[PDB]
């Protein structure tokens, strides 16, 4: 897949939101618990992954949620442009739905050894990481990054 393209959705869980990037090529993932579904919180959130890694486009299954003033100014201030769903290319919708599902299954396993589901959330997204599948989300993503840098 292009190395710039995430994907990013909220789930819902225990009445929390759980903002949820996969780094389409690679299946890596970050998240953030955030206290509803709000534009400055996607905005804050894009600012942030764009801060790290090399975002050059991003996608999402809730088209609306990327509507406001707030988090087009992100995307413009961090030089984001949208991939635009159009048929979303097959193998990369199947990596994005698979790595969804595989940290919701995560989460569940790990979740009685957290007090709060945000720190359950993130031991879910470093056993997703570091998972190997073979390399895993994490090796694979440092690899196509440092393989891009250098044309």
């Amino acid at each position: 897949c292009s190395p710039g393209i995430w994907q990013l959705d909220c789930t819902h869980l225990e009445g929390k939101v759980i903002l949820v990037a996969v780094h389409v090529a690679s299946g890596y993932i970050e998240a953030e618990v955030i206290p509803a579904e709000t534009g400055q919180e996607t905005a804050y959130f894009l600012l942030k992954l764009a801060g790290r890694w090399p975002v050059k486009t991003v996608h999402t299954d809730n088209g609306s949620n990327f509507t406001s003033t707030t988090v087009k100014a992100a995307c413009w201030w961090a030089g984001i442009k949208q991939e635009f769903a159009i048929p979303y290319n097959p193998q990369s919708q199947a990596v994005i739905e698979s790595m969804n599902k595989e940290l919701k299954k995560i989460i569940g396993q790990v979740r009685d050894q957290a007090e709060h589901l945000k720190t359950a959330v993130q031991m879910a997204v470093f056993i997703h990481n570091k998972k190997r599948k073979g390399y895993s989300a994490g090796e694979r993503i440092v690899d196509i990054i440092a393989t891009d840098i250098q044309t």
